[PDB]
């Protein structure tokens, strides 16, 4: 079939959780999947742990990553490091979806080229359906993506 | 950029025209460009003899297609030949346009199954542009098709 870019955005909680769930729907068909962590979580990963053992490449942002304004020439190449591996799999044909997980703070924050991910996305291969979540997604990139759901939130704990 | 899907097709002369003008413009441009042409013509094949020279890979039917009803076997055969490169192209992510010349006959005759065209187009490099042309398109090759120009034959020498 052909590949589309979902989004899940908005500040609502299950953007993280929604990605992840199609990226196990996936690989409980068999079919195969990578994913990229753009947010390194202070926890033990649930989902890594989970679909690792699968087959399923996992990148995560370095610990070094620091968000600090008189830091940003080493936080963009440790951004531009992890990108390369998303790059990379954006370039795979044999890879049926890929994930970028927390990829909006990158764009939001300029750890990497907007236009980078644009070209990335745009020529990637046929079949692959790409997973984009993160708060306040670039517009540009809602421009280019098949779906978008925003998960505003109701109500939260 | 994203390549798209279009389609030249209707009753009106100019769709091969149309599909060569494009791969003109594209070589013009510097882009890699690839061409079958499930039809061959009783003549000199100016388009080739243009563009060949340019490092456009031409892929022409051979001769010996008969379009005879109890030659199916063969003809068929033929086909699945020729559309073995076509598919290649499909696949080559260095191949910046991909012209399909004539394709629509060898759907309506069912000698390529429509169910490869469909495969092989959705599976493509992402930034690929196929070009399709002849008369009486597939609806369902209309219905993945980014661009759709239907030659309606005003008048006719
Ligand atoms: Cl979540
Ligand atoms: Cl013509």
């Amino acid at each position: 079939e052909r590949g589309i870019i979902i989004v899940f955005t908005g500040n609502g909680k299950g953007k993280t959780t929604a990605a992840f769930g199609t990226a196990a729907r996936a690989v409980g068909h068999g079919k195969n999947v990578g994913v990229v962590q753009f947010i390194k979580g202070t926890w033990p990963n649930g989902e890594r742990n989970l679909l690792e053992p699968h087959g399923v490449e996992f990148q995560v942002m370095a610990t070094g990553f620091t968000w600090e304004t008189q830091n940003r020439e080493a936080d963009t190449a440790a951004c531009m490091a992890v990108w390369q591996h998303g790059k990379r799999m954006l370039a795979d044909p044999l890879l049926d979806m890929v994930v970028l997980d927390e990829l909006t703070y990158m764009v939001a924050y300029d750890y990497l080229p907007l236009e980078e991910v644009i070209s990335a996305l745009n020529a990637r291969p046929g079949h692959q359906t790409v997973i984009i979540t993160g708060r306040g997604c670039h517009r540009d990139i809602l421009d280019l993506a098949d779906t978008v759901s925003e998960l505003r939130p109701v109500k939260h704990a």
